[PDB]
């Protein structure tokens, strides 16, 4: 699970699904050569969202964030490849889409903060934690 | 009920290995259809056999099951007005080589065998296929 | 005079709300046509009635005027060799659901009613429509 | 006319129209979620151009700039949306296209300075001034 | 040998001046064909005359040679299953104006004369054309 | 051979050709307005590669690099235009693709170092040297 078999969790948020950017987002990961190892669309249960965002529980927007994230379907994915965690982090852009650079996903599609289209694990460790949280081992397919 | 019509679309193992999933999904998205279900999975042979029961007594059935289980497939459920027939016209001819440019097979495939994608051929076929690949709790209506 | 041929193209209210203006314009641009006039406007009913006078005695005329004035439209004048017939072939069948993939309706629309775009059906129709939506001082020849 | 109803003026310059980049430019504003509120193609009158570029009147290239800008049709547009002024400014890139970053509009399409394809208001205040200058209130349509 | 089939594709002078080379190559690439040879060159008249020997006794031959030598062309050799007929269907009708949208001529061209691209019309024609434009040491099989 | 007639050498590496990114790469140079002045696909002879990469001969990866670069076909091109050398350099991105910015060619398509899809002359002087090395004068066509 290192080097070339490194993995990360990527999720298209409710705004991204409703604005119909799912294909657009996947093309960017595909053209970069990553391997799609797991994928599903679902309405995330608040219990999963709470653990996902557990370290923001204190923040005052935490309650609003949880409601928003469960307000519509989400598309969860697991991508595999060399440097996939840091590369995906660079592709998405700054949390604040309005400040994100053109060329990044938030920079080309969004202008909001909570509605910033996509999520990606911020570290190898966090990716291992998030992937176990959103996926059962049986849903991951290794090529 | 008209605009509640649904259909099953699946990217075959070759479409996934060739990294055409985003390309495929994008075509349905810009046409205005709603994605109500989706998942990547290694298809079990019991599902393929039921999915392809009508070809069980035709030539090359074993080659067919072999291909469809040689790697993961991405199954999707799209919803929209006249979605069954429109999805049919969009994927094009079975024989990719003679599929018209502009359709998915005409733009991305060259073979009859490995033809990248599958779409239900009728409303009743769609109802059957959807129940076959998805549980009701996997479909989200938005 | 051949390569001075002109036609009227208009993105309907649904095309604008769905944000397909760039997509539409891009298809005409890469085909090599010259954009000689363009503007976004909420169409006045007097203009629509004159534009659609031939449908005044057919079913659903009121539904037609209602749709076409439910939001802004983008009217354009394109110039080029055989532009009237080429623009016609590019937008595809009136019934979007049976429009061939590759045409604008076949790629972006699913309905007969809301079919995203309009293009003059003939040279004389184009001359009429252009005079209807634009003043001569709004056309720029480059 | 604040927050979510913020507006800005965007213009495709003569080079952009002749090189047939109008569709390309509009797609980028559309995919980012902005709302097209006004639009027209015209040969700008030198009187409008002089006021538009009024604070460069002293510069020695000012006379050349005015001639160039009226040498061909221009497409003027008004876009509306949250943070639309700063977001549009980031999407266009550095005045000098050759130095503009890939992903920005000047960075992907141009390599010149006066022929840098596009213009966008540099501030909320300037946008209010420019929109009144290029458009009559009756040409703007609010959704 | 089936998947060893080859064909000659060439972007005409207008396709190059209009900067459509990447667009053209991209369509063949996503279809899955393999590029085994390519070069940009100002075509010698002896090559054009041999390439177009069948049109030597038809109207407008001189206008044809003039156009094809008015600027550089990009010649390519693509390899793949049924590549001759598929490349034929992808470029579309000779008369660009009536070429279906989705094909290269239908999307990028409007004239019969200047129709952007050329593709061998048959397997034997392809063998002939390839030998005409390329030396064996310029073809790389990968 | 200055200003507007400036030229540079661009090459699509073996990985770029096999992953079928040739069209993608050319579209980016075309849309920016450059003029394609020379082009050919070939299996570069180790003798050409050695001179191309001559100033890395001391490095320990030099031998591996030469083998890799001759392991498959390469597409060589000469592009002409104002500021074409510096503009092409900015379009390709950082040597390490994983660190390259989204929007650059390496930033959108690669995640490796030696397999970073493309090469571009790093200076006007180097471009003159590289173009003479890969092309004979008769293969270049001026419009």
């Amino acid at each position: 699970h290192m080097g070339t078999r490194e993995r990360t969790l990527v999720a298209v948020k409710p705004d991204g699904v409703q604005r119909r950017l799912v294909g657009d987002v996947i093309q960017r990961f595909e053209r970069r050569g990553f391997t799609l190892v797991g994928m599903k669309m679902l309405q995330a249960p608040e219990s999963v969202l709470a653990e996902h965002y557990q370290d923001l529980r204190r923040k005052p927007f935490y309650p609003a964030l949880i409601r928003y994230m469960s307000s519509g379907p989400v598309v969860a994915m697991v991508w595999e490849g060399y440097n996939v965690v840091r590369a995906s982090r660079a592709m998405i852009g700054h949390t604040d889409s309005a400040e994100a650079a053109p060329g990044t996903i938030r920079g080309d599609f969004s202008v909001h903060i909570s509605r910033n289209v996509i999520h990606a694990s911020d570290s190898v460790e966090g990716a291992q934690r998030e992937i176990q949280l959103w996926f059962q081992s049986s849903e991951l397919v290794s090529w």
